[PDB]
């Protein structure tokens, strides 16, 4: 075992792949599959696991009555094998609290969660499965993190956190962490104006980060960090494919350096693009609206050229179903010349959306690029909601 | 450690012993058990394991109602210890798909995946855990594969697949991977004119393939692979001795190079057999209309010689149950002179042979050869089917 | 790892510690428990484990209806971490019937289970969890074996087998095994008239066999078994202290050589003893009718002397409780100078004696020595059986 | 792997961050979780575990009615890795018994248990998973231990035992043993008057015990060990911060030498405390009266001084739920200069305090320091006890 260091490019991806689905729902219908959401992967050495924010009960059980409820002393970041549905029985607690983001130096995994309250909350940064690194709030309003791998370079792994207003300017601050330990940190830079729930994944000796504002903005911030002069930069996507949920049609023009505003209802979701020049893919719910559907979207030049449009498409989810999160993550250990991006769609299941059935839970499904020119279909979660009245 | 070489010859068999039987179906009516049809099992240098293509969903679950269906976004190929009876807790997401292969090559397990809409599959190779390549459709007609284990040799590795009509002229392809990747790819080539879910094993060098012919022969078609060479030729298994379901009385010669047709109403199963000279075994439902019972008939010369028929006989399944699909595989890793004959055969319960259900699924028996005369019984599934009511 | 050597001398007992229990019944009354019955437990260099004969249902499955049936294509025998209960999730299939032995010679396990209908049995040996040999019945009646451990010595294992009536002469032979390959067989010599189920275990490089005599004696016979020059000998336990149930008053004296008969309404129960000069402790049922109670009795020279009688006893389970089977197991690979004597009770739960339910099953307690003189309490099962109806 | 020497300080601690949650009770209303009490944690080389005494039957189980019961047959020291809710699938048995203190030298895991009836009692001692030694009653009264983790150096692992009245002189001892064999037993020496369940931590060569005193003390009996020369001294904490539950109002001045009476209902509960000079905790709950609430009280000089008094505090539990037993583990193989302190609160559900339900059992919080000022919440049990009606 090495530090990974991320010196090989993005692979070209023409379409994309079926990597892992779990059908939690599904057999959280029967089995004893733990509430969850804020889902995601992430990898090491030996190959891909499926993290959440369990909400400490299982889906069938009583307590997951009131599971719209975002914090609470119950929630624990899990992982359990890429593939199997999260159960009591098969899945690690990383640590608790109700935010997180983990990912695997190539030596080790951190694995991060804020717990709390709101005024007061605090991040333990844990690196080998041992406590390391406590975080006090620094502004005192729902300290926060990705909901998404972070990324490893030459043992260094940047964290992006933010602190204060969910509908006003916050303070985001970039860690760097190397063996769960702080290196530096540094308050946001650049014309981003608003950041949370980083997709961050690394080619070329880049980190990119491509974000969630939640205050103006449905077009999406992203964040370029250099992880060995620990620096970083921020703007918004150029593109006039808008990525946000709750977002206006697509404008003539994006803006690479404000927020695009308008959309209805919703201030914003959970989100990522691979951005890698004619080899650029912008994933997005197909309502403009709400959380339902989950269309890729190839866009050449999307991180600097405002009038880029698709090329081609691929339905993840069909809009008839309901999304939600979604997120980057690469194998960076796989055995290829090149990082080939996957992402997941978390699949929410019950409310706000279905309030026939007192919970919110949700399933993962995952995909990877692929060179080929591969046909498609839509991979919903599949549980008939009126087996659960 | 090392590449498994096909060097050694078959092992003798004069009976069949137990290995295997799960009870999946005794035990789903309780314990959380998931719904499943295609089992094979398939052995490395450690051990065995059993795999099926879950359908997404537990047996008691009400999800369990409609897995009738072949093909869903819900299925995926999962292994497990054999023995052990698949629930959520023990496991393993092989891939994600509704058609799929696997072997071991000495040092790692390739399994193979199907999915995507009919007119819009792909394969998804997997190597060592990790997904390595993707092949398209080529005839936009239910891309498929063999339902049980590839072989592999000196780290090559051939797959049979068919894209095309179920009941007309398809389009096979011999495909021959070394760590998951084409080394080479050929058309179907001889007398073979259909060919499906191959149950294929190797002795002295050659692979044989026995395979499914859903268009016509009520004979079995036999695919023959030189794997250094990479090379193969097809025809039909020669005996009188007919091996499909849905088949016709045994005619008083069989054909070696064309189909032998007939039968009422289904076109075809998934079948095998062992071909060795004077040590061939056959297997075939008992009746000679559904996929009930199951019989092992030691037919001498049956790959060369049309008269050939049964010189001894065990029922391993009686004809007051139901059977299903039955395919070949050998513990390669065994510390024997010899490749001894394995196989296993898919007991299904639920619709639509048994209706006061909403399911369709199935357990496993797997048997293995002996060379003394061993006695025998029925190994049927053993689940009442009133306790579902 | 080495070939297991018996060259350590017994230790001394002189009352009995608890050492697993796994309280089966109380925990399958929610949980997901198996129905098994004749248990044993078994260890090797890393541990040890617990043994018995699933039934191929859990304990509230509708299926646990008929358990008290002997024999059937459902059973199989299973081994799992010891003081766990033995659930779907935790339990390896060790091989496939409704009779078993199983021990470790040092370098890998050894288990065989008998399968088949009463007139065509078959043995299939394994030795690394992969099957060996094949032995068919040579009488035609119910080939079947030990039901607990066998003991090695340099690699061979003998294995006591009988074929022929429960009430009548039948044929035992003893078996010897050396990675599941045959050594020799011997047929019965001596003055055992019949030879059940034998507890066996090693000490100074004599393994001792206390058996079942199902036809005539409430004495237990006793086979004395050299590993080495793989020759026994067989008479009775001289003591006048009967051990096996359904039995008479205790004589005045014992036999060493014939069986002493009467008792009623039942033929026999497995069981065990320790035979070692002053060092000698038999169990046996507390009520001499009935499967109820255990008691441990130190009975010096039990072995050779007609007239010995108890110097103490231990009440392993009290007399108003349900037992079970009993038999003989040792940690031989405990860093210890002498080898420490084990034992279990079968704790028998439902049929014949408690038929307010469908269903049989059982529980486990196992208990070692100790050179100190230790209070003692009850061990019986503890399930409450109206929670059950 | 070497045997563990306390050679480190313990850090610096000004705030207590969450370290792992198992949320039991939520998630044993349906999924398969076992009754406990008297948990704990304890650390080896590989990381944290969860230690309890399973009662042997499950939460929804119909035996778990009666769970009140301290003392019975069907108990066990089960482990489970640190996160995770107890179940019958996750949980290893280390012993058997009704009292238990479990903990790793650096090579391997010694484990004690103790079962028996009230005046006949007895310890089965584990080491590396074997019984190794086993300690009759003294006193023929209940012969008990720590019920929290021992404390091992150089391979040396004291333990204290007290076997006598719960409300009277009893016989207290300090065995010292080394891979589970006795190097010395002493009778308690000093001014501590009663001893029950020790939490015990190490740091500097010197370990020190915060005990229970039931008899008379609302004040904390402390032992102070050391493991080279395996010798003692006894006192009570002196703090006028009294840290028993019953007790009554602080004092003016506490005592170092004799108990100070008083408080109502409770002669008493488990609990703990880290005595370091300025840098010293205590634990209590935060009702006087009652198992309810819990928290932590930075008290300099609580070892030496009468009139220390709180400079910190931190609410572990707010005073409106259920606390329970509470003690000392330390993650002695951290990667860190000086060792951590860390501890658990049971957190009680069910009888006496909440007897709409049949059963008792607890969840489990666990916490360990931080040199930062860090917000906190409450983290109780999290159940609805209605769900359970
Ligand atoms: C966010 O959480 C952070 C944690 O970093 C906050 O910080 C804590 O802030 C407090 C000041 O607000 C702290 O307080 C002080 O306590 C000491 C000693 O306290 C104990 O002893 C005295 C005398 O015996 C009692 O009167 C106290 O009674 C308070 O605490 C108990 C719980 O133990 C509670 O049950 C009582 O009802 C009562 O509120 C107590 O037992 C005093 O000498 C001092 O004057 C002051 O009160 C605390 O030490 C500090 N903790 C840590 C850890 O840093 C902050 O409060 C939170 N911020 C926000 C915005 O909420
Ligand atoms: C980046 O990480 C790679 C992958 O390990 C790396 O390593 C190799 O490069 C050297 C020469 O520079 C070799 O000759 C090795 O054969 C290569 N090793 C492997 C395992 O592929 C780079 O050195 C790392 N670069 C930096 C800047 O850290
Ligand atoms: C506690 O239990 C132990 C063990 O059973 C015990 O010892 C036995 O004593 C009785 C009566 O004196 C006997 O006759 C047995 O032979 C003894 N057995 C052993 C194994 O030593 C004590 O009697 C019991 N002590 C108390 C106080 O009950
Ligand atoms: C799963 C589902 O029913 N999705 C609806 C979807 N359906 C179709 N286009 N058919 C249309 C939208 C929408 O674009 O507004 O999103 C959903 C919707 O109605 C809302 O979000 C409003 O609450
Ligand atoms: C399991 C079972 O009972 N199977 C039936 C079998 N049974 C007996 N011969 N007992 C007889 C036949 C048959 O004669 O065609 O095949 C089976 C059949 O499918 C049907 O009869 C019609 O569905
Ligand atoms: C567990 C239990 O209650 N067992 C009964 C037992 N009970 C008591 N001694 N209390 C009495 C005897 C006996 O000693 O013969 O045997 C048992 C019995 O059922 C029968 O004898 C009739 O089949
Ligand atoms: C969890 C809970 O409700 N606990 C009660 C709590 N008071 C309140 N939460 N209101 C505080 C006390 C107390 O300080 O004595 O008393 C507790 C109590 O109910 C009893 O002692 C009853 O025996
Ligand atoms: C820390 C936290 O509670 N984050 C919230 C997040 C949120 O409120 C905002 O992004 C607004 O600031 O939104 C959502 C959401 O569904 O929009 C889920 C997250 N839930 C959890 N991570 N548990
Ligand atoms: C890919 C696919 O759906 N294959 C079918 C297969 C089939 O339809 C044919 O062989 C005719 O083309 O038949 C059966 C069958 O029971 O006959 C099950 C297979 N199901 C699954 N593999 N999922
Ligand atoms: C092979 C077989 O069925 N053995 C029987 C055994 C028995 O019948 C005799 O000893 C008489 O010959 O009795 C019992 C018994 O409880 O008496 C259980 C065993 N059950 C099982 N091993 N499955
Ligand atoms: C051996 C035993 O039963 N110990 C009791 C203990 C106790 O009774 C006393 O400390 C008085 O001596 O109290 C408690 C308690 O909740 O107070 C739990 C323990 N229960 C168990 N450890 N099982
Ligand atoms: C993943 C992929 O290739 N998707 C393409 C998409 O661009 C498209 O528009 C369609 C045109 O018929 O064909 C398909
Ligand atoms: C008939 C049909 O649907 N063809 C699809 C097309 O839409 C497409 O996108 C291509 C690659 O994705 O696969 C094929
Ligand atoms: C103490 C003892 O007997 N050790 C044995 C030795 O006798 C032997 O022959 C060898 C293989 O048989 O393994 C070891
Ligand atoms: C769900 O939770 C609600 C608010 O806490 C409530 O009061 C309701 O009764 C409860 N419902 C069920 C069915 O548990
Ligand atoms: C509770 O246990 C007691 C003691 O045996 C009892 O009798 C009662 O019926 C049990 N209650 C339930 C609901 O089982
Ligand atoms: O959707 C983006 C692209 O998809 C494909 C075709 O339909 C294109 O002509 C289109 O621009
Ligand atoms: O069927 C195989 C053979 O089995 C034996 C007899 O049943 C023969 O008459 C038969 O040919
Ligand atoms: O059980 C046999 C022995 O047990 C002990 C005492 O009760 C003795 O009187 C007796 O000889
Ligand atoms: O003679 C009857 C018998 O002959 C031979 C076989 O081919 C069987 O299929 C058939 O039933
Ligand atoms: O097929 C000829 C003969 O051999 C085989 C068995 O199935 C027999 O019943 C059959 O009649
Ligand atoms: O192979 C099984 C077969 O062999 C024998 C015959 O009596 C047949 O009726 C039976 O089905
Ligand atoms: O008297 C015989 C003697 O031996 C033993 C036990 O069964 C005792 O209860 C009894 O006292
Ligand atoms: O359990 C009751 C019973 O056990 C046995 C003997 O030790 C008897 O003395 C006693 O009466
Ligand atoms: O000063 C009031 C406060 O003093 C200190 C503690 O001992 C508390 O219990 C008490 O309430
Ligand atoms: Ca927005
Ligand atoms: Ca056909
Ligand atoms: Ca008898
Ligand atoms: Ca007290």
């Amino acid at each position: 075992r090495t530090f990974l260091n991320l010196t090989k490019p993005l692979c070209e991806v023409n379409s994309w792949h079926i990597l892992s689905k779990d059908n939690a729902i599904r057999i959280g219908e029967d089995a004893h599959i733990l509430v969850t959401r804020e889902p995601y992967l992430s990898c090491d050495p030996q190959g891909c696991r499926m993290f959440a924010l369990s909400q400490g009960t299982t889906l069938r059980g009583r307590h997951a009555n009131g599971t719209i409820h975002d914090r609470s002393p119950f929630r624990a970041l899990i992982s359990w094998e890429m593939g199997q549905a999260p159960s009591p029985y098969n899945t690690r607690v990383e640590c608790i609290g109700w935010s997180s983001t983990s990912c695997h130096d190539g030596m080790s995994r951190m694995s991060i969660c804020m717990s709390g309250p709101n005024n007061n909350a605090s991040a333990v940064v844990w690196y080998g499965g041992r406590p390391i690194t406590e975080i006090p709030s620094w502004a005192g309003n729902i300290l926060r993190t990705q909901e998404s791998e972070c990324v490893c370079h030459k043992g260094v792994c940047p964290v992006v956190m933010t602190d204060g207003p969910a509908n006003n300017r916050a303070a985001t601050k970039i860690i760097y962490f190397k063996e769960g330990k702080i290196q530096k940190i540094e308050e946001l830079a650049g014309n981003a104006q608003h950041i949370e729930e980083c997709s961050c994944y690394g080619a070329g000796g880049v980190i990119k980060c491509i974000c969630r504002d939640n205050w103006k903005g449905a077009n999406r911030p992203v964040i370029t960090i250099d992880p060995e002069m620990m620096t970083h930069t921020s703007k918004y996507l150029c593109s006039k494919v808008l990525t946000d949920t709750s977002r206006p049609n697509d404008p003539t023009n994006g803006n690479c350096d404000a927020p695009i505003t308008g959309g209805s209802p919703d201030p914003g979701v959970k989100g990522f693009a691979f951005l890698d020049g004619e080899n650029s893919w912008l994933g997005r719910t197909i309502s403009k609206d709400s959380r339902s559907g989950y269309e890729m979207l190839k866009v050449p030049n999307a991180e600097t050229d405002i009038q880029s449009g698709p090329i081609s498409n691929q339905v993840i989810v069909n809009n008839q179903n309901w999304s939600g999160y979604s997120g980057a993550f690469i194998d960076y250990w796989a055995n290829k010349e090149c990082f080939n991006p996957c992402f997941y769609v978390e699949l929410i299941r019950g409310r706000p959306k279905e309030s026939s059935v007192l919970w919110t839970s949700n399933s993962i499904v995952a995909l990877c690029g692929s060179k080929k020119r591969l046909g498609s279909w839509s991979w919903h979660d599949g549980a008939e909601i009126i087996y659960f009245e």
